[PDB]
Order: structure tokens, then sequence, then C-alpha cells
């Protein structure tokens, strides 16, 4: 006789828990992640805050990595989302506890986060994470300051009702650098058509690709960098052969028609 | 060179995960768990009440012998709580999602039902699930009402903060049977002194030692079926070998006192 | 020497305020609010919902005009919300406390009904009422389906980010009835223009008022009778005035477009 | 015909909102609030701590005169609170919104606070405010440090399920000064005896008295400043008469003697 099956554990490819030294993007902008996760730091007089945090187990690799850039946990202030699925928003909760910050998310993300990525709308309790809240909720368009850095919302629902695109002004040789932060694209293993617990799936993905499309975007980067074309190890040409915001969302959406015509088909 | 560890499951021995019938324990009142672990079903004339659930994936399995039982997803009224831990409010969210059943819990138990279990005193992020919101906080000696069947809390904490023992009076061969849910009363690899954590532990599970010796209890069942010397897979002789809840309590503090003086020699 | 202010209560008209025994709309649907809030029971073989429950004060009464209609507290399984501001959501803490409903409600309806309407893009703390938590969240065109009849979403963003148009077919003399329960197209006091809190605030109203002009719309209610022309203390003719969807949202644009051209003089 | 009545503000006593300078109490602890409400600043090299903030209209004046201490938005740490009611938690969330600080609660207040006072054993709605998230769960007897000073919770529940005193040593001329801040013993109103939401009011209450009594306590302050008799309006013998934790005890356990034989009389 048969019991019912044990947990299974959310496991990745270890490319995404390999730890990697801070990266520098622009003059006040960090890659301090893993290799194949993005969690990007910004250093300001007043200030760091933290865009993404990867997987759960990345907390403390994390707080090495600011410290590292001279960043006390007191010293975190913001804590900002592309989405709140278990491999980015992994290790906000425990961030929270250990740092001064705080974090800041639409309302779609707010709720998926506040319950640790549980019912979700495509994986269901398959991919969990520790709850956290959110300390302000932001409205599309909606600008947040710290130190003087002006980060700005952009949504673009899709991969999850709540994903965001986070994007802010930083310098590189004394001239202004737009960098485009943009959420997936993907949607892995989702039913496109006619979903119940998405009905406008499709609308809005198509709303997204063209809110990528018209992103200020100098540099682009996005939470897993494979998907913009950056390599974390390559070291001064990381970021050589990343993707505009245009090329990435023309790239998003044919493969997302391609997606389309599969599950007709299938 | 090095990745983070993968996330690893919460996985527990076969038999806490093999399905079981409903077993009757009295006239109202049937175990609807799996062998190794308790989810006591208490049917009235006006709703049905769970208390405890058991895994996370035990949900659908308990639909099944609540149908098996008369008792339709409408039906289901309340599910009460031993302790908010993953292998007794493994499934609670998923059963508020799909039956018309409210939560009542202290407030220790509903915080932590809230986080689905994460940032625990003493197994930090280890042994997580999905959250779930309790749709009532109960007091110290407070009782609900169900059916015209009456539920009474008794605190205990130790094991959590929260534990709490549930009490209520069914029947059997015309003749009232007072029921004793019991929480458990282990301390699984905690740390019993000086717990910065929990710094009046040792006072709590003293008091809770007290506490269920003087319950109301003609028949104890707990959590955990071993811990009363229930054995759910022996048909008719079941209950034959179960504890008095002076023996459990007893049984609990001996066990405890040697756990200390391991400590203090460890 | 001058101490602060006291707290101000929120005051209302006293129509508001002012109870009304059970008003049929259709052969399932029953306004049972009072004069001038609306409160909708849809009675189902399955049980019964609610859409809106007007003011803080009015639990007691909307549970008696319930038991006038033979729902009991057991009996109401769902509460389903235009806007969650306190004079239609203000009763829902506590119907939940005296029910068995569940809330259901989107993202921004929940987070806002989770702080009992604090921090209001425009109204800061002025309006707050008891907190209560949603059970499930509902997407865009999302169903939710109660004893057999079907409710669909209708995101109409504006009022607040998470007004909604709630949509069903009834039946009455044998014939079907669309209603369509669509959310307050008002903008009282609002800062329309470059809000930080709200930065697409008009386009959000301009989308809503052509989902609103193309609803399934036999018959049009609204949260307040008035702005749809309805006229709850005149009896058989209660409904006679009414606007279709149509006119409704034609109405709020052209008021809207007025208070824009008055906002940019003012 | 008779309207329902109007929602009724909670008004208190004009000195209870009479902004007052900031007053030392010690090297680094002020009085911070109003002439009738404690609002205790804590100023370390590391931060600062606020316990308690008074009413919800207070938020303001504490930010001016934490201004006036050295204190800016970002500098506060952390918030404690005595108990989990309108007049001491009142501006809690936006002290939250509008500043740095995160705030630690036993379960009990966490759980009142985060529905913003509604649904209370003995006020029902009667007195709410904005609800707010703690940010850390503590236990009895834990400890929290900020700069270098060391606050320690003691539970005293009975005026409220989830009532603090904090206590920690300041210095005052190169000697240690232990400061208690108690929570109040009052139970205005209360159904004492045999009440169906808190069965063992009367045990807490003793329990709490007998916790008071033994506090380490040099320096005794209350959220209401006569409780302890001091007189924050008196300058430089504000604290002249202050009683000392023994003589607060029993004036409390007195008056509570009086209450419930009022009770039983009543
Ligand atoms: O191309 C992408 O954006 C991409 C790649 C791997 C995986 C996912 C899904 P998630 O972002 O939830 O890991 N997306
Ligand atoms: O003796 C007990 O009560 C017992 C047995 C196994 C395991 C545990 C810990 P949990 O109840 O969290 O599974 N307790
Ligand atoms: O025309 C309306 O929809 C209208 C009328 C009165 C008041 C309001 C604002 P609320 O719906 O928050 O009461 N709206
Ligand atoms: O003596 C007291 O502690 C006292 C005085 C006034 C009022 C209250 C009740 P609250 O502390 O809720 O204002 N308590
Ligand atoms: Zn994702
Ligand atoms: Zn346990
Ligand atoms: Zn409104
Ligand atoms: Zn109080």
């Amino acid at each position: 006789e048969v019991p019912l099956p044990q947990l299974r554990a959310y496991t990745v490819d270890a490319s995404w828990l390999q730890p990697m030294a801070p990266l520098q993007i622009a003059d006040h902008t960090w890659q301090i992640g893993t290799e194949d996760l993005t969690a990007l730091l910004v250093q300001t007089p007043d200030g760091a805050v933290l865009l993404d945090g990867g997987m759960p187990q990345m907390a403390s690799h994390l707080l090495d990595n600011m410290k590292a850039r001279g960043v006390t946990p007191r010293d975190l202030r913001l804590i900002l989302l592309s989405h709140a699925h278990a491999d980015h928003a992994g290790p906000v909760a425990e961030l929270k506890r250990r740092t001064g910050a705080k974090v800041a998310a639409n309302a779609e993300s707010a709720v998926l986060l506040a319950r640790g990525g549980s019912d979700d709308l495509h994986f269901g309790d398959g991919i969990t994470y520790p709850p956290a809240n959110a300390d302000r909720i932001v409205m599309d368009g909606e600008v947040i300051t710290v130190g003087g850095i002006v980060f700005t919302a952009h949504f673009m629902a899709g991969h999850t009702p709540g994903s965001t695109a986070w994007t802010w002004t930083d310098t590189r040789n004394g001239k202004p650098v737009r960098i485009a932060y943009a959420d997936s694209l993907s949607a892995p293993g989702y039913q496109l058509q006619g979903n119940p617990r998405y009905p406008h799936l499709i609308e809005d993905y198509r709303r997204s690709f063209a809110t990528v499309r018209a992103l200020p975007c100098d540099v682009l980067l996005t939470p897993h960098p494979g998907a913009s074309n950056w390599d974390y190890a390559a070291g001064a040409r990381a970021g050589a052969k990343a993707l505009t915001c245009k090329a990435y969302a023309d790239a998003a959406e044919q493969k997302f028609d391609g997606q389309l015509a599969k599950e007709t088909a299938g």
C-alpha cells in the first residue's frame, strides 16, 4: 500500500545558486546576487536600495556583498521586486528581519508576497517561500526616491499579475545612464487561452510587450541575466551582448506567439 | 567552486503519509487523517469541525474522508488546531479555499499560521507551509459551539507558544465521553535553558504538564497517535492501550527532565 | 493654549442610514440595505451572496433583512464588493464574524479592506472602518458561482484602484434579466491630474467609462442608488427611472470632463 | 421614522491632546507626547526608539519633537508599545509610513494592532484606529537592543491580553537609573467575572499585579502619567511625586478588588 508523496523542494540549476562578488553596472548600481539570478544594489548618500534578492537561501550572501560595498544592515532602506516568485523574492522576509529594509510593491505583488507565493495562478503551492509584508503599496508610474536616486514603477502584468519594471537614471563617465530592470516575459507551462484564474492573460502580455518596448533604456537588466543576454561571469564584458528593451520585448513576443500556436495545437 | 545548497523539502516517515479510512472514536468523532497523523472530524446536526489536518499534501484525502462521512465541503464549518507546525496545520490554507471552513486559534498560533510556519523559534525557515489567516482569535478557557457540541480551549504553551489542548464531550453507548485532544509536549532539538527567543520556555512547559494532567479526560488523543499509545491501524483495539492524560503528562515531564539534564551535560 | 483637534467621525446624510425592508429587483435578487445605500442579497438554492454592506453600523439591519428573506447567518456564503470604502464595505468585518460568509475581492480592494480604508490615496485616514481579510483574490473577468448563479468581475479602476462592476443573470417573468452592479465613477475632491499617488488616474477613468458602457446590462444598479436614478423608497416604481449602463457612463464622463476643466482653472 | 445612529468619534479630554515640548527623564530618555499621554523617546548612538505614540492625530507632533531632539525620520529605528489601544498605538501606522521605524510587539498586541483595535474584547468596534503590522514578535522576558540600550519585555496581561511593561537602564549623574514603563492596570467598564471573551481575566490581572510589583524600578512611568503620579506640566518637579512600582501595583489591586465587589453587587 501507498503513502502520499513526500513534499518536493524547489530545486534549481546550480548556476542560479552560484555566489559571485559584486559586479559594477554603473556609478551606484551593482549586481550582488548569483551568476544566474539578478539582485541589484543601488547605493546612495542616503541609504541603499535592493532590487530582488533571488532564492531564499541567498540572504547571508547578499548581506556579505552589501558589507563588501560598505552597506551595513542598518543602511539598507528599501527592497523593490520584479515579481514575487520564490527565485526573486525568496529571502525578502529574512532580509527584513536582519536589516532596516522596508518593502515597496504593487497590490498584486504584495498579496502574493504575503502568501509566500502559495496559491499561485499557475504553480499552485508548488513553489512557496517565507511570506513577507509590504510596507508601501505603489501604483503604476509612481516614483520612489532614495538618497536622490529616483525609481519609477512600470507595471507589466503577465508573468505574474504584479510583474513590474523598475527604471532609474545612474551615471557612468559623467554621463547619465538610464537603467531599466524589466521583469520576466516568460509563461513557463502556463495555460494562456481561456485560463479561468487569469481570463485577460493574453491581453496583459500584449500590453506588457509594448510597455517594455517603450521604457527609457540605455541599459537593460532582467531577473534572469540570460534573458537579456547578460553574462555575469564575463567580467569586463558581462554586459557587452545585452539586448535593448526593444529587442527583449520583440523576442518575448515572438516566443509567446509560438507558445500560443503550440497550445492551440496541443 | 561551490553553489549555495538546494532547498530541502520537509520529508517525514512514510507512515505519517499513509492514508486510512475513517476510524470512529465516539458517536460523532472520527479519525480521518493518516496512520500516524491525527485529524479529527466532529460531525454535528449543524455542520462539521476539523481538529488538525496533518501535512500539506493531505487536503484531498481529508476531503475524501469527509465525503465518506456525509460531509460536503460546504458542511465543514470550523478548523481548530493543536499547534501551527507544517505536519498538523499543513493543509489549512487549501482547506479554507476548498470548503466553507473558518479557522479559530489563539493569537500565538494565528501569527505563526499567518507566517506559514516561517521564522520558527527553533526551526527557523526549515519547516514552512502555505500561510493561512485565522477568522477568530480565542483566549484561554474560551468555548466554541457547533451544532451543540462544545469545544473548550486549554492553552499549553511550550512545544509552540500557541500550543492548545481542545476538550469536548461526546457520547458512546448512551454515556458521555470526555475527549481531550492534547497537543505535543515534546521539545525536539530545542535549546531549553537560556533560549533568547523563548526565555520562559521551561516555566511554560512545567505549567503545561500540570494543565494536561488536570484535563477532563475519559479518552486522550494526541497529534501523533504514538504519543498517547494509540494505534490507528489496530481497528477495534486502536485505542485500547491509550494513556490517560495524567500518564501522558507524567511521561512528557520525565522525558523533559532527562533532556534538561542532557543539555546541561552537552 | 491649544490641544490637537479631536478625531472626527465619518458622518453621512440621514437617508444613507435609513433602514428599509427588502425590495425585490428580480427573482433572486433583493435590495436589503438602506434608502440611499445599496446592499444586494442574491439567494440561491445553495446559499446566499451579499454585494456590499453599506456603513459599519448596518450589520445588524442586514442580518435582520436576511432573516426576513429566509437566510440565516450560516446561509450567507459570499460577500462581494463594489469598492472598499467605509460606506460600502463598512460592516464586512462584523458580518464575517457573525456569519458563514467569505470575502472575494481583487488585490487592490483586498489590501485597502485589510487596512480598514486607512492610507487612502485621496482621503488619507479620514474615512476608516474595521479591517477585514479577503478569502479569495479575483482577477479581471473571473467568475464565481454560487447555487448556480454566475457572477462576473469587471474591473473599473478610478474611484478606487480596486473598483469593480459585478454582473449576473437573474430571471423575471420567465425571462432572463442581465443585472449590472456598476461601481461609482465619481472623483469627490480628488486631484485628477499629476497625482503622485495615482499617476495614471485619468487613463484608468477613461478606460472604466468604456468598460461600464459595454456591460451586459438589462438592469443597472449602483452603490448609491441616486447615481443610476433608482429610488428605493418608490416601491413598485423604484427602478422605473433607472439609467442604462451607457447613460450612466456618459453622464459620469461628462461630469469628469467638467471636473478636469475646473481643476485646470482652479 | 428613524435612521441608524451616526458613527461616533473617539473623543478624549483636552489635556490628552495638549502638545508639550520634550521633557527629559534621564540621560537618553525623553517624554515627547502630550500633557496626559506618554510617548517616550530613547536616543542612542545607533538610532532612536519610541515607546508608545498616543492618539492617532499625534504623529506630526511626535515627529516635530524628534526633530527638536536631533532625530530625523530616518533615525527612528524601533517602536515599542504598552498596549494596542487607540490612545497609545494611534499613530503607529502613520509613523511607519513616515519614518524608518519597525514595530516589535507580542503576538496578542500584534493581532490587535493589525485589526486597528477593532473587535476589542470589551470595547467592540467603539475605539478603532489605523491598522499596522508588527515587524518582530517578542516573547515574555525577551530583550531588544538598540545603540547599546537594552529593553526587556515583561508581559502583564489584563487591561489587554497583550499588555506589556518595558524596562531598561539609563543613566543620570553618572549613576544607573532603572526605568520601568508599566502598562495600565485599569479595567474601565470591563466585565471581570465569567467573561466569555476572557475567561481567565481575573487570574491574569492578579499575576500582573505581582509582575509589576517586582520590576526593576528606580523610576516608574505609565501610559497615563496620572496613574503613576507624574505631572508632565510641572517642569523640574514633573516626576517628584511618582509612585514606586510597588505602590502602583498595590493601588491598582485595591481598585481592582473594589471593582470586583461592585460587580458582584451590580
Ligand atoms: O526568460 C525568462 O525571463 C525566464 C527564464 C527562466 C525562468 C523564468 C521564470 P522565473 O522568473 O519565475 O524564474 N523566466
Ligand atoms: O511525542 C510527540 O508529541 C511528537 C512525536 C513526533 C514529533 C513531534 C514534533 P511535531 O508535533 O511538530 O511533529 N512530537
Ligand atoms: O455618484 C456616485 O457614484 C457617488 C455619490 C455619492 C458619494 C460617492 C462617493 P462613495 O461611493 O465613496 O460614497 N459617489
Ligand atoms: O489608570 C490608568 O492606567 C488609565 C487611566 C485612564 C484610561 C485608562 C484606559 P487606556 O489606557 O486604554 O486609555 N487607563
Ligand atoms: Zn516567475
Ligand atoms: Zn510541532
Ligand atoms: Zn468611495
Ligand atoms: Zn487601554
